[PDB]
């Protein structure tokens, strides 16, 4: 039918309290732009526990993809940054309330009067990582799919989100792939050597390896291990 995409059911508001948390994130590390990498990686650490966690009781857990893995890729010419997990994964109903709303209250003033020493760690403590995206992306992207739903796209330039089927059907498997449309100023978050220095600084703790899609000298491009 057309009934759904002609009721602009796929549109919804964020909380306001999403709306209050992603100012207080995008203005306290104004400075230290570089950690929104750092939490993917860290919520792409996350999702992977999560999945090992069900597989564990689970047989049928990791049917939809074999790999427990965070693959990172640079699109300099599309102007886009990608990191991809096959962890957990989320369903329609998971993008739409676990990104779209949220010790909420005790955060916020905790992260108001953090900003009268530093936020950096306290963002990690909350859980709310996700958000300092923002820092250096215009548009935020979410492809995921949930071994209990069917691949679904959420998208946001924070002033709204909105949460669709994926037309491309499921080409993920099982997992997440954060999508950055990144901000003119930045672009240097598209550069290989960049990319890599943070990847491996950040990725030196997590338990699950982490890849970057890089180049070798011909010039051949493949899966390098950063951890």
């Amino acid at each position: 039918g057309s009934h759904m995409l002609r009721e602009k059911s796929e549109k919804f508001a964020f909380q306001a309290e999403v709306n209050r948390m992603m100012k207080l994130i995008i203005n306290s590390l104004y400075k230290n732009k570089e950690i929104f990498l750092r939490e993917l990686i860290s919520n792409a650490s996350d999702a992977l526990d999560k999945i090992r966690l069900i597989s564990l009781t689970d047989e049928n857990a990791l049917a939809g993809n074999e790999e427990l893995t965070v693959k990172i890729k640079c699109d300099k010419e599309k102007n886009l940054l990608h990191v991809t997990d096959t962890g957990v994964g989320m369903t329609r109903e998971e993008l739409v309330k676990n990104l779209g709303t949220i010790g909420t209250s005790e955060f916020l003033n905790k992260m108001t009067e953090a900003q009268e020493q530093s936020t950096s760690e306290l963002i990690g403590q909350f859980g709310v990582g996700f958000y300092s995206a923002f820092l250096v992306a215009d548009k935020v992207i979410v492809t995921s799919k949930h071994n209990n739903d069917t691949q679904h796209i959420w998208e946001s330039d924070s002033n709204e989100f909105s949460v669709i089927a994926d037309p491309r059907g499921n080409t993920l498997g099982r997992g997440t792939t954060i999508t950055l449309v990144l901000k003119e100023e930045a672009s240097d978050y598209l550069e290989l050597d960049t990319i890599k220095n943070l990847v491996k600084k950040y990725s030196q703790f997590i338990n699950f390896p982490i890849y970057v899609w890089s180049s070798k000298t011909k010039t051949v491009w493949d899966w390098e291990l950063m951890n």
